[PDB]
């Protein structure tokens, strides 16, 4: 029961024009089995378009590669990102938390996706009452990318709606 291929791909931007299918594969095979690895090139000149993609056998292998950033590939720091579900942001909206969800609930849950920098539990401008949603800001976009492709998020017993923010 393999994870969907779309969830096992990493788009690699910022490639050296010298990077090849073979050299990109040799690099990223350090973090797992690669079922696909392509450098995008011009159809007429064969000159590199400066980006490519690798497909791992499992999602855990994608995580391993992302946790090994920064990647310097053939002398150039590249920019890996998970495939589109790119709106590259570090902040999420968390809705459906009602009035009893506190900072530590959100922190304890979301800290396993990435390093948290800000947690903002929203309150009513007039009364101070909790409005039932929050924003979490991480230090890096991959946390958010992992979060928003999950079907479900359960925090403080609530089934929450989570999406990318601004
Ligand atoms: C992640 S990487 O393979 O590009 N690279 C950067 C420094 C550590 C490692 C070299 N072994």
């Amino acid at each position: 029961p393999k994870e969907p291929e779309q969830l096992r791909k990493l788009f690699i931007g910022g490639l050296s024009f010298e990077t090849t299918d073979e050299s990109l594969r040799s690099h990223f095979e350090q973090w797992g089995t690669l079922t696909d690895c392509v450098v995008m090139r011009d159809p007429n000149t064969k000159r590199s378009r400066g980006f490519g993609f690798v497909t791992y056998a499992t999602v855990e292998e994608v995580d391993a590669a992302m946790n090994a950033r920064p990647h310097k590939v053939d002398g150039r720091v590249v920019e890996p990102k998970r495939a589109v579900s790119h709106l590259t942001v570090k902040k999420i909206f968390v809705g459906g938390i009602k009035e009893d969800t506190e900072e530590h609930h959100l922190r304890d849950y979301f800290e396993q996706y990435g390093k948290i920098e800000v947690i903002e539990i929203m309150t009513d401008r007039g009364s101070g009452k909790k409005r039932g949603f929050a924003f979490v800001t991480f230090d890096d976009h991959d946390s958010v990318d992992k979060i928003v492709i999950q079907k479900y998020h359960t925090v403080n017993g609530h089934n929450c709606e989570v999406r990318k923010a601004l």
